[PDB]
RNA sequence: UUUACAGUAU
RNA sequence: UUUACAGUAU
RNA sequence: UUUACAGUAU
RNA sequence: UUUACAGUAU
């Protein structure tokens, strides 16, 4: 039954275990956004950059691995449609911002244009170009009446000039102190580090409409307090308040389960039916099932199904391609309802979204802009089992397999042996099942050993097939194979 | 360098393996298509059927589960836009084919229209509404000369007009023998099982383009010959030659690294990049990358791309929905070649497939409609560390979460102890690192005890908690407990 | 350096473990005796009992395994060179205490002489015939004083008439009382339980050169002076004392390393050599080793095995026959000094010894009678993997045994198949090294089939053969055979 | 029901496992001796030796190993009551046999003393001090005829003169090839390799009681019958015959059982009781168990033992001292008996025993020289679980040990943390059962933090506990500890 | 294997 | 496999 | 623990 | 976070 301002909306900061710290946004009992931190965020950070190989191009900021930087975000100042062989020298030094951290091989988006964040504005020191209101808002006046050679931010809303200005000059001393420390040294060096995951929330997540902020630890709770003078946000001072129940407070306020649906494949819906969300190598892929007239039902689902994805999308921080198969319905303007629904329920997500219509498959392509890494990038791994496929292959079909690998390398001229190290089971299957099999094998491509043995340090999709050359071979035992050869 | 034409086109036939019978068609040596048997398939089978519960409607043909009928599928003289609540009463007996195996938990699909095919023709002797040529073909008139209360297949384009009859009428034959063996039983039994992977290649994949037909097994090799003649072919009857190669036949051929891509995740293109196939509970997902000019490369990689897929396609036998994320190429004419290869490069496939423009998002959406069950579903399983998902929760992550259960259970009234029965490294993590932490909990929901015993016949993402009760707890031995709790 | 008399002699009681109470004698820092108590002690029990059947004869005193009873042990009283089938009738109820407890699979020793132990006196109240001197101690006079219709302690030394019969009153109650439960219900009862292993100690250990009992623990303290004053040794009271260090009561003694000793199968000597504890179904076997004149050495050293072996006798709590492998000397009278030495040694001990000379072989046997159970039958357990031996057979050893075991069953008429389950690597051998051997059995002995199927649920040198009869076989999978045949 | 003489006695050499020969002596089906030989004996082998160092003194024959040489042993010819450091110069070279092989840290016995063992005779080239009769056994007449400047084998019984003559020379060639290689060359090598298994059963097993010599393969008798000829024994010739069973030949004599009795540690004897066999650092001892008129049974189940008892020392090559502990006999006749039995039989043995009567404490010592190695010597190994104790401590008793342990560490000065890395349920145990235990350690021993992991790979009994001084620590996890530490 | 050697010692 | 069917629904 | 008991026997 | 940016490229 929720309605949008119905109970209040508090920002519960859970603070009692040293190795992840954690910000909820809730509305009454429904989580609707989360923050975790661990002893970390590099995303904001700046640099010092040395240029490292045009070929935009690619950077050392002095992380293990170099960064990428695009032409499109090199600047005027920095440039001593051309081709980049052009503005950028090797090794030449340029103020450097993390756009998009590090995912899987690539480096990161660094950018010369440089954006520095404060609870009202974000100054864009190094571009006149953008600039302006929040698509989400008499601040046009308020907004000229500044200095400057800049951005309003979500949280002028209720707010003067002169706070504009306080921002605004704090900003500036930041650009100064910035470039400054920059022509204070060599190149490769960290230049600043972005604020922690409370600062952070209390500068970007703090809506007139967030009621109290609820707080379980007294150290952090005074942390906190500097946190938001320090910011700028006198007001909410009087909101923060210390939480002491016994019962911990994500687990008063009941939502822990919630936060832990971020983390199952299936997420229930209200009334019944789930959705799965699937991650794949290009794209998420989140499919839709009814729980128990049809048309109905089909359409209920979906929308219930859309509320969630929405929410999803928010606490997993998913991000690039999405593709939605909702529940097929007949009725075209059932499938508006429910691309709009969609449309709707992500409207308070910050990042970037663009949507789209339900194709003729029943597809539903989406979009979301990396803000973070993902629940899975960041607190997951490939399980190592299967290596990310989710399946393991059958025992005969991999042992039939192995099989005609075994035969093969038989063949090869000047062979002397080959062995097969294999999971246990397999080599049941190839000594048993499969014994004539290899001896066949061992007959016929003459006096050629085929080894195949057992070993329990291996589970079945992993296995090898090494080949003895004429000469190579040894007078090891059979079991003694594996250790011989664990050096491969 | 591939044009279809260059060279011979052999079905080759590898039956040295009881235990998995193979065929592949190839072209030169490139695999393009492949069909595996193991000592199996049910679809086209025919049975004697008895209705279950309208709710179409379901159906008990004898199978451990009962199978799906569509009223769509009901017959003009099985029926005593209506609702199926009219056409067909509770247990009703009615005659049924199998459209579609059975596929995770659906039964089956069956269809009143029966379908019976032979080399040349098709009867559909429960219907006249359809019949008529092969998309893909003088025989409109070979064809009317034919007696009847039907379509031509493929395969009839060199064959004259009395083999239509000579196949019309042991269809006919068959026919009576069905309705016959139907008329003179009760009800729930098979009528007729579909032939074998031999039979169905020399029936369903012998277009004249056939050089050889290669065998590496006598025994077969002979069945083979009277499994041609029996089936209406005997031009064909020359082209079966037995191989007799020290050299395995489909390792002579060159195809067996093939036949293993079927298996891979990833596969290799020609020009270096690749294509990762991931599948998923909605849909199966094809990504694309580039090995080493940019819009070049991207075209290039699209277009093996795409080749590769439309026999991947047919290789791991895959069904229903596709997307496919080709490199993303900004020249739309770009975008309507790749689209065009793909559907070039998926003619020869004997399966509906459909296909369709890339999205503004850069994703390609098509459908490919299911003959058999795939790779994945009869020669995998699901990989049971992960359970499909492909990712293990990191330990801290899962570990904490486990110490926020177990305060849950520590707090409801009415607790004696907590069992926490873990994976060995969450227990060390949670009694070492988070040894405090338990410990607060304890002096705090007070004469509590919280057991948390390491357990190796676990591994990280499973665990137990239970929840002992005031009264009924024992004296059991901490290590002692996962086997106390084993019914559990 | 030791001299008896040199330092103080302590009892070191340690009961700061709920799960382990620790009575330590200690002189100086050198731990002399040790006595452990778990949460239990079961000789000198009293209980009302009823013969089962005579064949001495077996009694039910309630434990789940009925007890030992002699001959030489029934009454006068109790008789309603003779057959016992003479004197005590099936079912006819006696009272009884344990002598011996139960060991391996004997019940227990049980005697209708019933011994009642005080500070200064023990009644033998079902006997006359034994009474009189510790043979280790104006007494005989005390002694006559006294009233009866028993056995003056080695403890009475320092004391006067009045306290013995202090203590033979007290006695005489018990009897009383104890004849009076028994006189007072069935016959299948417990009557007395014997006191735990402080007051054991107290009662049985304290000679007048105690000097102090140290206590670590305030409750048990206290629970202590109780137990003296109780016990009428008033005297002692000023002697217990609470210690209070933070470093552990036995680690300030420095007597752990000596404690644990007593669970090695090696144990250094002072000078260097050492010997090596090794028992056995028959007997223990005690084994020396120099370490680096060598007459000399030789006498030296065995002198300090002699030393050691007599307290390790104690501190294992070693009963039986016991075998010393003496280093071999060749002078007779070092074979005197040593036998001497060793006789010396023992004294102090309350269990009867007796020795003997060391024999040609150069072995001396000796025997210590079973106080109570011993460490390795107390805290611990034949060890799982050899099952006693403390070796394992070889790999091949063991498979070309299998080998063997399995052609021989191959040979049986009416033999479908064999089955060896089997630890990994002995499936190995037998499938590799050993290929051909099982071939030949297959190929000679015809159509049987011969599985191995290797198995990690095992260690090297447990295994199964089965043998699977014309008609009672199955299609089961190698590996999937082991699950099976779960049920032997 | 077996006496001697009764039935056959045959040798069976089973030659059909390439790696184990056997060779069987057999009187019947009894097996009454075994010998089992793998691709090996080094008894008996001559060396040019030189001496390492005089400290009788040690050599190097050039074996990983030096061996040991006794003074008692040196030579007259060699020496250029005395000490060593008189007649053997370091460096020395000189003539080497080995009279004992290496057992567990010894060298070998080696002599300069050589003897040359052929069918009838041995040469003592080396001394005339040793000569003569078997003392087993005209011949004394047949000796005195010979030339020389020696003994007689309990196998010339049934031979001439000239025989021994034919041997006598044959032996001679022998010593003068031997001292011509001595001659010729360094000093550190092998001049004389030992006969196997074979040759030594034809040399030293064939009394003329011998009915046939049985054999399972073609080519190793062919090897025989040159083998029996080269040695002398054309008689015997005749007797070899080759055994061509399906059924094999051990096994067609039924003995395998016994053959495998040899490796059990308990055997049934006749009547039902058995014996138990069980090794140990001084000693192999014996204990003998009856099965169901009292002292009878006693008597007639102590008389199998010994026989049994007398052909187990065999089939084990059992060595050294060996203690019995018959069942108990009051009738002193009895004990006469079975040390009598005990003395017959073990007259056919090969090897110098001495037996000994019953002890008082009812032991029967006895002694039997090293032919060779044992059985548990030679197909067996420590079980590496207990490491030869038997036995594994109770959990409990090792955790509460291990405690201590722990906070003993965490007592000295300048710890930083203790990390106990140790077996699953151990960690469990310490880490509930004596949580708070760790726990006060913890507070009390101040900011030490005590780190117990628990590890799998690791069973009861062993574990490590480490200790990390204050600078030393990392910020490693728990269960990352184990490998972290690997290095110890 | 013979007034011996067997145990035993490294 | 023919104004079809392919996806889709259990 | 005392002309004893200790080993030993189930 | 403002005719933008979001996906996308390493
Ligand atoms: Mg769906
Ligand atoms: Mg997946
Ligand atoms: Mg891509
Ligand atoms: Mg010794
Ligand atoms: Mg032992
Ligand atoms: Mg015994
Ligand atoms: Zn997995
Ligand atoms: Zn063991």
């Amino acid at each position: 039954a929720h309605i949008e301002g119905r109970h209040m909306k508090r920002m519960l900061i859970n603070a009692t275990q040293q190795e992840e710290l954690r910000v909820a946004l809730v509305d009454g009992q429904r989580l609707y956004d989360l923050d975790i931190e661990s002893p970390e965020q590099k995303k904001a950070n700046i640099y010092k950059g040395k240029i490292t190989r045009i070929e935009a191009a690619f950077v050392d900021y002095g992380a293990e691995r170099h960064g990428f930087l695009p032409l499109k975000e090199i600047a005027r100042e920095y440039f001593p449609r051309p081709n980049i062989k052009d503005v950028l020298r090797e090794g030449q030094e340029v103020i450097v911002q993390i756009d998009k951290e590090e995912r899987g091989n690539k480096g990161a988006a660094l950018t010369t244009f440089i954006s520095l964040a404060g609870s009202y504005l974000v100054l864009m020191p190094n571009n006149p170009r953008a600039g302006g209101i929040s698509r989400r808002i008499e601040l046009k006046e308020a907004l000229a009446s500044l200095e400057l050679p800049l951005i309003v931010r979500t949280a002028g809303v209720g707010k003067s000039a002169e706070a504009l200005q306080w921002d605004l000059s704090f900003r500036l001393k930041h650009w100064e102190a910035i470039k400054k420390a920059a022509e204070s040294r060599p190149a490769p060096f960290l230049i600043h580090q972005e604020s922690n995951v409370i600062v952070r929330a209390f500068r970007d997540y703090l809506r007139q409409d967030i009621g109290e902020i609820l707080i379980d630890n007294p150290k952090v709770l005074e942390l906190a307090r500097q946190h938001i003078a320090a910011l700028g946000r006198p007001d909410f001072s009087s909101k923060i308040k210390l939480y002491t129940g016994e019962i911990p407070l994500f687990s008063h306020y009941q939502i822990e389960s919630q936060i832990e649906s971020a983390f199952q494949r299936e997420v229930r819906l209200p009334s019944g039916g789930s959705i799965v969300i699937d991650s794949t190598e290009a794209l998420t892929a989140i499919d839709i099932n009814s729980a128990r007239d049809i048309e109905e039902t089909a359409f209920n689902t979906n929308l219930e199904a859309a509320d969630e994805i929405a929410r999803q999308l928010r606490l997993r921080d998913l991000g690039g391609l999405i593709v939605i198969d909702f529940i097929d319905m007949t009725p075209v303007r059932h499938q508006r309802a429910v691309e709009n629904r969609l449309r709707e329920a992500v409207r308070q997500d910050r990042a970037r979204i663009q949507i789209s219509h339900i194709s003729r498959f029943g597809l539903l392509e989406m979009s979301r802009q990396r803000l973070s890494p993902s629940l899975g990038e960041s607190s997951h791994h490939v399980c190592p089992r299967c290596s990310g496929t989710g399946t393991v292959r059958d025992n005969e079909s991999l042992s039939l397999s192995i099989l005609r690998l075994i035969e093969e390398e038989a063949l090869k001229e000047n062979t002397q042996e080959v062995h097969a190290i294999v999971p246990v089971p397999i080599a049941s299957y190839l000594l048993n099942e499969k014994r004539s099999a290899v001896n066949a094998i061992e007959t016929r491509q003459d006096g050629v050993r085929c080894v195949i043995v057992p070993n329990d340090q291996m589970e079945t999709p992993h296995y090898h097939v090494l080949r003895v050359r004429k000469g190579e071979e040894t007078p090891t035992l059979s079991y003694m194979l594996p250790k011989l050869h664990e050096e491969a």
